[PDB]
């Protein structure tokens, strides 16, 4: 079978839209623009796309980023076989092949001019260069670039350059308001609703003391952490410190603070 | 045989419980939820883990990590054979393919994203990239994935990235109270209960001298060592000067502080 | 076919010039002169470039640079076949042998004196050392040497060394005036040309904030973008935030004022 | 023959002890507990440890450490050899394997979490992972591991992290009080007692001018070489400078002060 | 044929000696005395290198220098065949077999004791350590050494090393005074006496700005440049901004200055 | 025939002993003891240890040393074959198998801890391990080692740490007096007594400039450039600019100094 078919996405991943990313989306991809999203950690990026992915029937290979990604863990490699040579493809080169979605996901970890090798893949004619195994190929019609990253958790030298980050549309993405952010753990935990608003005051809470102690708030995805241990019947006080508080600092004080946030909200 | 027999924990291992990190491991476990443990050196993180492993009924793939552990120590490799290659997978690999439990020990010892290769093996779907191979494995339906490391022990540069941080639950440990640490040491060495105590005091006041004069305090395991040096019958005092006092410290005046303390103690 | 069949550039690029860069490159061209071009991120250089290579009816090999180019990507190398043994010329090679222009785009992106690899290039008499293949090439008499990079977009360090500098003729590229930028747009995307106006004004408000508070103004390949999107029938407002808002900036109030300003132009 | 017959250490070797040492590392041996002796250059660390190897009847594998000392020296490797592929155990494999005592000399020296290879050797149950060979070695019951390191001669970034240093028992040495060093001076040399006894008043100078001028005062070890020189008929005078001196200093003030000093004590 | 038939400077290169530099090289050669020029770059000290190796009648083998430029780039290597097996000397170990110039250019780019490798070649009795290959090479009676290198360009810890510096003799270029210069248009380019004159002030005028806004000024490669240009047809104005200030400035200031001097001498 | 024949030194080296280092490296030889050789650069040293080795009738085999030397230069290494597989010994081994002087040549340009590697050579039973080979060498009763630095000329970092220092006897080189030197002047080139005083007050001159201005004064291997370019018939003024004050000095104003002192000094 297809070397991508494996990449499909089989089944309709649970995305709740904030604003209108589907359809812009979609524009961006009528018009084969490369794609960025940005945001914290855990405020449904990656399953943005991962929906998108499914919606446009197209396979997804998605690459997670590094600090040590040279510019070689992207394109393909040479295998020295029994036989004796064969040349095989990496995810992006396959993906620039086939038509298929590329997704550089946390692209602004890798070094930043280890990430300039995207730069062919956005000319308004699209080529890859495989100069280890001498060939140039041209970008598929159908391939689609999409790279994810989050502002401020990475360095200024390890940041995107502006080289880069002029070649792509953008989508900034920020944890949902309390009631969406609710209805995303109820439906993908069947914790109840009440219970849902509960937990993401707490997440607010946490939210509201970035920049006073925290890097970052709590993300959607330790609510549904907690959520999901609440609904294996673990204590809700427990629950939340074990997926809300624990992760996130080792300052006592703000360990503290969030601790009795929790017990105020979960008597 | 299974290549994860030699996992397997055969006898149960001693572990004493401070609170309640059995039950709310075995929930983590049943939600496939990864699970962090985090706390001072000494203070039974491995031997919790090695427990819950045990109880479990599971194989434990422990991994110690490295500061000069690339993305590739834990994945697998090639192995060029007279028969004329061979591929061989890794460690946190073969966990991933045959449902055990995946130990990465000092997490936060390796550059920070050179561990963001568990984040595929986090994601709602789990996966592993095998892309040197060409395989995508789909991560083994009961495969558990558990890191451990020591908070303030590491660069803040080193430390954990917000997004690796929050794709885990989490434990905070801490060295047990006087009884139970005592209980510990007569459990595992036989001594005498009221030395225990007595070497207990000892790592309580080194513990004390935390911030003031030494970067941590007196872990359970060289208690556990001077415990076993005086029951093969070593004076107490040169027994924690042995394991309490010269392991811990360069500066002479802490080290006449603790001897003093040891000598206090042990006339 | 001749290896350089598939970098010749085949549909004539739409170019606009804007002022005298395309005689003076020919004058360049027909003395043999290196050429190296210096612009901000998006003002055409490529595709000036690259027009050159049309007009002048000379294959383009064009290397995107690296922060990890090492002297190496660019020569070439020994593969091991199992037929056992054979030599394959990289890029700059391949248009040193053969008469081609090679574009070393981004140059700067390198470690400096890892392009110093093409003095040798430039002298009197041009030379090309191929040491690892124990090789001296005389370099093609119709070989062309043009670089391009973005300056004050990389280190003092990184920069290019004078000796590099010296050995080269100049063009400096800025973006185009508000009529040019225009038509560029109208021209590449059929927008309407008031419109085109519009948008080249937000350009022009982002680019009047360069240094306080924008590292870069916003370049004519966002311009294209949103264009692009309006065309496919995306709101303006939703269009200029997605191609020219936030792929330049993360700061949230500089992010308000160009939003602001965009609003206060498509109402 | 054994591949442990060559670590023997065969004669007895002369060590002259200053407090209980002896005893104190039979019983942590007795106890299998690692060992860790401190101390500044030529003391007699190492001249210790392989006295208690020759006492104990064990073989001593002994690996000198570096700077540039990966994971991967201690171990062991493939070897392609024209058979077509066997593998070859490292130093601390086979002192792992066969009950061997490793001596792991100068550990600090080595990047701190390169040093943590040692970890799984001092858990409970004492393993070994050969990750690139898939074996996972169970240590032989009799295995014992040593390490040395000079405190204060190494940065605090290459200092032994406080989760290696708290898996250790440890021996704090310093150089011997007057008449013990003179013992072993006279011992080693054959020099005459009194002249043995003007020998070390010198390097007792040196070593008050710690931290004065010197970074370490005059070891044992060149108290010994001034000796030798000097049994070998070389004047007393010129034997000093020569190995009590100039090995330790450039600064023409402490050479002067040094060079005075002995001056006095030889006329 | 000879391997370094293609080292042979053929046709004799045109160069204006500035004072005795000729009969100095030719009798440090006559000495086998290694020979440093030292200058700004552009000044002509390559071709004055390989105007000596033209009259001295000896094959030139220059290799131009690297920040990752090893030990190993110079000497040769190993080379894997069909046959299997075969060594092929380096560039400096050709040259040091069979008596021809090396003329290591930008010797200082190199990493300070990366370029101690030339020490054994300076010795009274000039060898070269092919330890990879395992042959002491005596250097051939009629070898010479030659280096060249930018003072001021490179870092102070990048710079040469004392032990490296007073192992050679030493010449210092400077640019040359306005008649030689001039002179030295003319020659090159067939323009015209006045306008070479003209185009030499502009120099000047930059040379003077050397350390108010400039690194280095106006060198005699970028007057020929102008030149070049202009005798193709170029505007002198155009010429001039392209070649003497483009090149060596990004200061809109600087750009301003030089090019009103421009304007001001050609009207 | 051996493989230490090519390392003797044949023909008398001339050497001018300025005290009694000749005798005394014959003691430390007598007694098999490491030597360290300290000086500033171009002061004999080099010549000295190669004196004694054709004194003594030892084979000298010479190691330059780099900042790119890893432990791996020194010992040897396993070359494939198209025999397939053989070991070659590398320049220490080969010492140190066969009793030669080995000379460690500005060992201080290595990496420190690089350079401890030469510890188990100097330990009371001198051992070499070849780990990568799985051999122990036991050192050739009649191996010398001796190393070489210049002192101030290196890092701090990159100095000889004081567990390498404390491991060798020391002599300390200066540049000779007048006279001596003036010797060496006359012996070396035949140049005339009073001439040769007469470059010797020139290089006081240059030496007594040491730090204020210079790094480092005028060697005696400058002086005796200078002589042969003067005995080459090279005017007097220009052999002395060419030799002693170029390659030095890069500095205007220390240069006019050094030229002025050198024009008053020939006229
Ligand atoms: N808009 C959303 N719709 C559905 N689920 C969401 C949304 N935002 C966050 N989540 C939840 O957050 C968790 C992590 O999401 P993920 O896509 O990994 O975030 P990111 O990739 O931005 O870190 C998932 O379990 C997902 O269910
Ligand atoms: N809760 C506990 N129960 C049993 N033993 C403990 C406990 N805490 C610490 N120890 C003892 O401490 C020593 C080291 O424990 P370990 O699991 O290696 O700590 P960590 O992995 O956190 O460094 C072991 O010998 C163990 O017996
Ligand atoms: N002078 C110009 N003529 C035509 N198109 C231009 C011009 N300047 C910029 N562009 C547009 O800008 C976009 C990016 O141009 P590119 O050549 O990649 O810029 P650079 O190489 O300087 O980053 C292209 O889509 C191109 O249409
Ligand atoms: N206690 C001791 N007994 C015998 N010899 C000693 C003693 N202490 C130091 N020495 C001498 O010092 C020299 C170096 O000792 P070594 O064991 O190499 O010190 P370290 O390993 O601490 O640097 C040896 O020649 C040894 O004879
Ligand atoms: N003395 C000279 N004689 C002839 N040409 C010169 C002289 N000095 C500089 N040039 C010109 O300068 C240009 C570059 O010279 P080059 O030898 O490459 O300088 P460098 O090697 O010092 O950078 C050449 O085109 C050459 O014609
Ligand atoms: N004592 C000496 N006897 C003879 N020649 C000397 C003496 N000192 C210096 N030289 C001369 O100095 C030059 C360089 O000497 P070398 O041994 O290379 O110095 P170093 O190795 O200390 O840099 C040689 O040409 C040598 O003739």
């Amino acid at each position: 079978s297809s070397i991508l078919n494996q990449y499909l996405v089989g089944k309709e991943p649970f995305y709740q839209p904030q604003h209108d990313e589907v359809a812009l989306f979609e524009a961006a991809y009528r018009k084969r623009l490369p794609v960025m999203v940005k945001g914290p950690t855990g405020c449904g990026k990656s399953r943005f796309v991962e929906f998108m992915a499914w919606r446009l029937g197209k396979p997804l290979v998605t690459v997670a980023c590094n600090e040590d990604m040279t510019a070689a863990d992207l394109v393909g490699r040479w295998l020295l076989d029994k036989d004796g040579t064969r040349w095989q493809d990496g995810p992006l080169t396959v993906a620039a092949r086939y038509g298929a979605i590329c997704y550089l996901d946390e692209i602004v970890e890798a070094r930043q001019d280890t990430t300039v090798v995207i730069h062919p893949l956005t000319d308004h004619r699209r080529t890859l260069p495989l100069d280890k195994k001498g060939e140039l190929i041209r970008a598929h019609p159908d391939f689609q670039l999409v790279i994810s990253y989050n502002p401020g958790y990475q360095s200024l030298m390890k940041d995107l350059k502006q080289s880069t980050k002029q070649r792509f549309t953008g989508f900034e993405f920020d944890y949902p308001n309390a009631e969406l952010e609710a209805g995303i753990l109820v439906q993908e935990t069947g914790v109840a609703p009440s219970i849902a608003a509960q937990l993401v005051t707490v997440a607010a809470t946490a939210r509201r003391l970035k920049g006073h102690g925290l890097d970052e708030g709590i993300s959607t995805r330790l609510l549904v952490y907690a959520a999901m241990l609440m609904d294996d019947g673990v204590a809700p006080r427990a629950a939340c410190r074990m997926a809300l508080v624990q992760p996130i600092t080792d300052d006592a004080d703000i360990r503290a603070t969030l601790e009795h946030a929790i017990d105020m909200t979960f008597a």
